[PDB]
């Protein structure tokens, strides 16, 4: 099925799933000077105190840790969002080096890697149905770059050997998504997509401006996983990032300047 790779990857994505060259698409490239301050965003909202994480799986191209949602727990509201949405799972994007890995980037600047909290708008009752609608999900992405380590992030790096290869999942209770988030909350926003297939166009992407540091034992240990299954020719995880689609004439806002 689709993949990374040179014969199953994003530019192979379209032909199972036609919407990859659709109008709205993610990730793309944020033009600084041409995304505009928006006065009329209120403040970003991002509770996560009562977040209740469940469990961590390798899905055979990313690992996802994943939270209990049928609770009005960790949610995100304010900023672009009108009423409320809620986490379900984070996961991440990574380079074979650390030149790459992002999949939105900044002036075509690409981060080592970028984190992906996904949330769904709870007017729609589940993720299933939420995927549907062109306001079904919100996205908080977050960049990462290579330097000092991440102390909020350790808790996942240490648990990827237990889920090494596609289909493992491990118990990952009481894991704090707050540990992931820089200082500030300044980001950009646009209408996009989810990144990987069926690629559907249902995301108010919302990226902040300020990277988290993580450090290079940190991403080491993240290219340490495998896209195979167990007892397969080892295929390391790395390079799990679409590159930058057609902006289309879609608007970036910032909330800052
Ligand atoms: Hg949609
Ligand atoms: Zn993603």
């Amino acid at each position: 099925h689709w993949g990374y790779g040179k014969h199953n990857g994003p530019e192979h994505w379209h032909k199972d799933f036609p919407i990859a060259k659709g109008e709205r698409q993610s990730p793309v490239d944020i033009d600084t000077h041409t995304a505009k301050y928006d006065p009329s965003l209120k403040p970003l909202s991002v509770s996560y105190d009562q977040a209740t994480s469940l469990r961590i799986l390798n899905n055979g191209h990313a690992f996802n840790v994943e939270f209990d949602d049928s609770q009005d727990k960790a949610v995100l509201k304010g900023g672009p969002l009108d009423g409320t949405y809620r986490l379900i799972q984070f996961h991440f994007h990574w380079g074979s080096l650390d030149g790459q890995g992002s999949e939105h980037t900044v002036d075509k600047k690409k981060y080592a890697a970028e984190l992906h909290l996904v949330h769904w708008n709870t007017k729609y009752g589940d993720f299933g149905k939420a995927v549907q609608q062109p306001d079904g999900l919100a996205v908080l992405g977050i960049f990462l770059k290579v330097g000092s380590a991440k102390p909020g992030l350790q808790k996942v790096v240490d648990v990827l050997d237990s889920i090494k290869t596609k289909g493992k999942s491990a118990d990952f209770t009481n894991f704090d998504p707050r540990g992931l988030l820089p200082e500030s909350l300044d980001y950009w926003t646009y209408p996009g997509s989810l990144t990987t297939p069926p690629l559907l166009e249902c995301v108010t992407w919302i990226v902040l401006k300020e990277p988290i540091s993580v450090s290079s034992e940190q991403v080491l240990k993240f290219r340490k996983l495998n896209f195979n299954g167990e007892g397969e020719p080892e295929e390391l995880m790395v390079d799990n990032w679409r590159p930058a689609q057609p902006l289309k004439n879609r608007q970036i806002k910032a909330s800052f300047k």
